């Protein structure tokens, strides 16, 4: 559902939701307003409302005095399952949907220069200020306007059954489509798409989102609720401690499946998945016990280029431990053995040279190129994208250098926030490197990568950083 998210309200605007609206065992979250980039849970207990602070700094959401989590779905799933969350206390707030906006006339246009047949969005009358008015394409050419009044807190399409809130008509009309005396079906199929740009206009868009970048996010943020695939594998128990962080999982849909492994029992296992929209795998930090498994992984994949975007340790905390052999120094990892060839260092990030190979058989050989950026802020994003941006820049000609190359490996510490923004960030510069002739569409791709794994872009901070980074690269064209 998701909807027990409650964008824009304040604690006592929740406390008094709970008390009024709802009974023990009713929760929501809310983005917190003290603290911007934390959230707050709010639940109902024997006729009180204790809160609970989740901190997310753009790694995970870190839900205190619980565990830490890929997304607010997957925790209120998680703890759904096993202070008792029994009844999600819904939103009626229609902002964070993506067909909520707006003129009529301009929202003809837009239909007509952007839509589809079945694309529609909800606006706020001008004619009467308080009522909606729900404008809908249908074609092969037509668009159609249907009034909703708001009447006694309900809202309506004129006859028929009164709804609580906007979303509750529209998933119905949804379902159930309104029919016009002529025989047209005013069918729902998809909202209007308002955030694909062209390339050249990302600059005009930035601007306006700055007067914006919240509601979109957030809108994107509602959309989770369609991404809750399963990962049982990586709750199996021989699979538990191979977890940097037990909550935060691979899709056993696009987790990568270690093969030839040891015939100990379970083998197959690793905190990864393969990111398509060139292809990457996003991936933790190493563990002490999965560092040969790191490797295996990187050896199978046929990768050639590793991308990591974290520190070894941060803020005294470790977020990968050292799975790369000191400069000229050899190592074996299980039956993966690494050279060190020579190590650079630039400003922002060290080049290491890495030779990979399998003990025992000098056929198998390959140049590993790891590229270790290490001045990302140890909380927030960069100030400025351009050290990210020649860095990925560098990093595809490595990788378009080398005949046959596999996924780039991209990993963090758990993975997700980091390391999706990265991907992200290289995916969208991909297009626009096709030139500036193109649309963009970043949502979208945020979308599409986290239906491959779990919370890949984290913050409100990292998806501005990215419009950011998007906008000096088109500059730079
Ligand atoms: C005004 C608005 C209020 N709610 C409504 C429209 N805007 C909007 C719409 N849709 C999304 S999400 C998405 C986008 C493209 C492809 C996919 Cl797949 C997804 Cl999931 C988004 N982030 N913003 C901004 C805010």
């Amino acid at each position: 559902s998701r909807r027990w998210f409650h964008p824009n309200i304040t604690g006592v605007e929740a406390e008094n939701l709970l008390l009024t609206r709802g009974v023990d065992g009713s929760f929501l979250a809310r983005p917190s307003k003290s603290n911007p980039g934390d959230f707050t849970l709010s639940v109902r207990r024997n006729g009180a409302v204790t809160h609970i602070k989740i901190q997310n700094t753009g790694d995970y959401y870190d839900l205190y005095g619980g565990e830490k989590f890929a997304t607010l779905a997957e925790l209120v799933q998680y703890y759904m399952e096993h202070i008792e969350l029994k009844y999600p206390l819904n939103c009626a707030d229609p902002t964070s949907e993506r067909w909520f906006h707006l003129s009529g006339k301009e929202a003809e246009k837009l239909l007509t220069e952007k839509g589809k047949h079945g694309s529609f969005l909800v606006r706020e009358s001008q004619s009467h200020p308080g009522d909606f008015v729900l404008s809908v394409r249908t074609g092969d050419s037509k668009v159609t306007h249907v009034m909703i009044r708001c009447q006694e807190l309900k809202y309506d399409v004129g006859g028929g059954e009164r709804f609580d809130s906007l979303t509750d008509l529209v998933e119905h009309y949804k379902k159930n489509p309104m029919v016009e005396t002529l025989g047209t079906v005013l069918q729902l199929k998809q909202p209007l798409n308002t955030t694909r740009i062209n390339a050249a206009e990302i600059e005009s868009r930035v601007r306006e989102l700055s007067k914006g970048f919240w509601e979109e996010f957030e809108t994107l943020q509602q959309q989770e609720c369609k991404l809750l695939y399963s990962r049982k594998e990586g709750q199996r128990q021989e699979n538990k401690n191979k977890n940097r962080y037990k909550n935060i999982l691979p899709f056993d849909h696009t987790r990568v499946v270690l093969h030839d492994g040891d015939p100990e029992p379970v083998s197959d296992y690793i905190n990864a998945n393969i990111i398509m929209p060139k292809s990457y795998i996003a991936t933790q930090g190493c563990l002490q016990n999965t560092v040969n498994d790191f490797w295996r992984m990187v050896f199978q994949e046929n990768s050639r280029v590793i991308v990591m975007t974290t520190k070894e340790v941060e803020r005294g905390k470790s977020k990968c431990v050292k799975y790369w052999p000191d400069e000229y120094a050899l190592k074996e990892y299980g039956v993966m053995r690494v050279r060190n060839v020579k190590e650079s260092a630039a400003h922002d990030y060290t080049l290491r040279e890495l030779k990979l190979s399998k003990v025992g058989q000098g056929n198998t050989e390959r140049t590993v190129w790891q590229y270790h950026f290490r001045t990302w802020p140890d909380h927030g994003v960069p100030s400025d994208p351009g050290g990210v941006l020649d860095f990925l820049e560098e990093v595809h000609h490595k990788q378009e250098s080398i005949m046959d190359a596999g996924p780039v490996v991209v990993h963090c510490s758990a993975g997700i926030g980091r390391t999706g923004t990265f991907i992200v960030i290289d995916i969208l510069i991909d297009i626009i490197r096709k030139g500036v002739d193109c649309d963009i569409d970043v949502p979208k791709t945020i979308q599409m990568v986290r239906s491959q794994r779990s919370g890949m872009v984290q913050t409100e901070a990292q998806y501005r950083f990215i419009y950011m980074a998007v906008q000096h690269y088109i500059e730079t064209l």
